[PDB]
This record gives structure tokens, C-alpha cells and sequence, in this order.
């Protein structure tokens, strides 16, 4: 237990296809109680008196926070704090969604319920979203270099170019026909610098939705991603190196996360 920000035991693949060790309540944020995103939920681990990193995420064009809700409890779950926000309105772009994930992140660690900042530590945060959510993940990445980790899931934008140091794995879907693979997600990984730790998983048969239903694969990168990063976690090294998984169809890394 020398790294304080180890939580829970000793992880399994099939332990990171379902709910972790932590009871999760949530907290719905209203529209009106805050400026700068349209508020959201934010899922937080109960029973403990420990604290956890946080992650932002952005749900996609038209979509609502309902849509990433079982990957917010999931995570949480694991041991995050996560906010999902609505946005100002459903037809944001990427970067209207990277400003909404900024004013979330700012929200977590100012001005978030007393019960949240309890659990919450404030100086290890993640973003992550879906779609034009991963767009603005892929943006906000490039402002914020004090962000831990960022995933984005069949993300979307038209800027195809992003310069950050933080950690980004990526989620393509073979199937996608509204942000196809090869227009999106892989010139999104091959432009980010070399010298930053990335990794491109493809979902084997999987459609632009995927991320909107439990996903086994989805879990165990996400899962893996933030404890690696957020928490300094290497115990998750395991499911991120090495990778034999016959979920994917695609996996490229420029392996800087195995040591
Ligand atoms: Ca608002
Ligand atoms: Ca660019
Ligand atoms: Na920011």
C-alpha cells in the first residue's frame, strides 16, 4: 500500500467487466445551478471515507449524460469520482464540448456538493467522451497538461490534429458509419505526438453506439486507462500490455505505459 493512490484489490479481467469494489450514489446537477456546461450527474463512490481521482465526460451530439450512464457507474464504481454533463445544448460541437468538459473540471474541484469534494481528490483528473464528446476530449487534452488521462470513445472532430502530453487511448468501432475509424479515430492517434503514451483499441464488429450499452471491452480499457494514470495504478499494466483480446480487430501503442 505505498502508492496512496492504489484503490481496491488485486484486478481481474472479469472483475473489470462488471461493477467494482465501491457502492456508487449519484448527484444530479441542474441546468440552472451552474454556468459554463448544462449540468449533468456526477456517480461517487458510498461506504468509504477514502478519496479518488475524477474524470469529466462528455456524451455525443443530440445526446444526454443518460447515454454514457452505465459507463459512469461503472467507473465510479472502480473508484472515481465522474461527472457526466449535459450540455448548453444537445447540438454543441467537439470544442463547445471541450469548454463544457473545462467548466466541469472547474465545477469538481471549486464548487461541487460537500459530499463529492469528500471523496474527490481535486489535483488528479481525467476526461473522457463519446463522439463529438471524444472530439472535445481530444481538445481540451491539448489546453489542460495537468489532465491525467484522456479517452476518447468513437470520437469525432475535423480537426484530425492534437498536441498533448496526456495519455490518450482511444476506442474505435469497425463498424461505425457516423465516425468511421478511418477518418477519425486512427488519423486522431497517428497525429498525436510519438512521444506521448497512446493506444488505439478496435471493437471487433461494433457499431458507433457501442459506448451507449454495457461494454466488456469498453470497461476494461476505460477502467484500465484511468488506474494506470489517474492513480499511478501499474497493477492495471497488465490489461494494457501485452494485449491478446479477441474483442479487438485493431490495437496499436507506442508502447510508453508498459514501464
Ligand atoms: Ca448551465
Ligand atoms: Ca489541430
Ligand atoms: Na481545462
Amino acid at each position: 500500500m505505498s502508492n496512496p493512490y492504489q484503490r481496491g484489490p488485486n484486478p481481474t479481467r472479469s472483475a473489470l467487466t462488471a461493477d467494482g469494489p465501491f457502492s456508487v450514489k449519484t448527484y444530479t446537477i441542474s441546468r440552472l445551478s451552474v454556468s459554463g456546461f448544462g449540468g449533468g450527474v456526477i456517480y461517487y463512490p458510498t461506504g468509504t471515507s477514502l478519496t479518488f481521482g475524477g474524470i469529466a465526460m462528455s456524451p455525443g451530439y443530440t445526446a444526454d449524460a443518460s447515454s454514457l450512464a452505465w459507463l459512469g457507474r461503472r467507473l465510479a464504481s472502480h473508484g472515481f469520482v465522474v461527472l457526466v454533463i449535459n450540455t448548453n445544448s444537445r447540438f454543441d460541437g467537439p470544442d463547445s464540448r471541450a469548454s463544457q468538459l473545462s467548466a466541469a473540471l472547474n465545477y469538481l474541484r471549486t464548487s461541487s456538493p460537500s459530499a463529492v469534494r469528500a471523496r474527490l481528490d481535486a489535483n488528479r483528473l481525467a476526461v473522457a467522451g463519446h463522439s463529438m464528446g471524444g472530439g472535445g476530449t481530444l481538445r481540451i487534452a491539448e489546453q489542460n497538461p495537468s489532465l491525467k488521462a484522456a479517452v476518447p470513445l468513437t470520437p469525432w472532430h475535423t480537426d484530425k490534429t492534437f498536441n498533448t502530453s496526456v495519455p490518450v487511448l482511444i476506442v474505435g468501432a469497425e463498424a461505425d458509419t457516423v465516425a468511421p475509424v478511418s477518418q477519425h479515430a486512427i488519423p486522431f492517434y497517428q497525429n498525436l505526438p510519438s512521444t506521448t503514451p497512446k493506444v488505439y483499441v478496435e471493437l471487433c464488429n461494433a457499431s458507433h453506439i457501442a459506448p451507449n450499452s454495457p461494454n466488456a471491452a469498453i470497461s476494461v480499457y476505460t477502467i484500465s486507462w484511468m488506474k494506470l494514470w489517474v492513480d499511478n495504478d501499474t497493477r492495471y499494466r497488465q490489461f494494457l500490455c501485452n494485449v491478446n483480446d479477441p474483442a479487438l480487430c485493431d490495437f496499436r501503442t507506442n508502447n510508453r505505459h508498459c514501464q
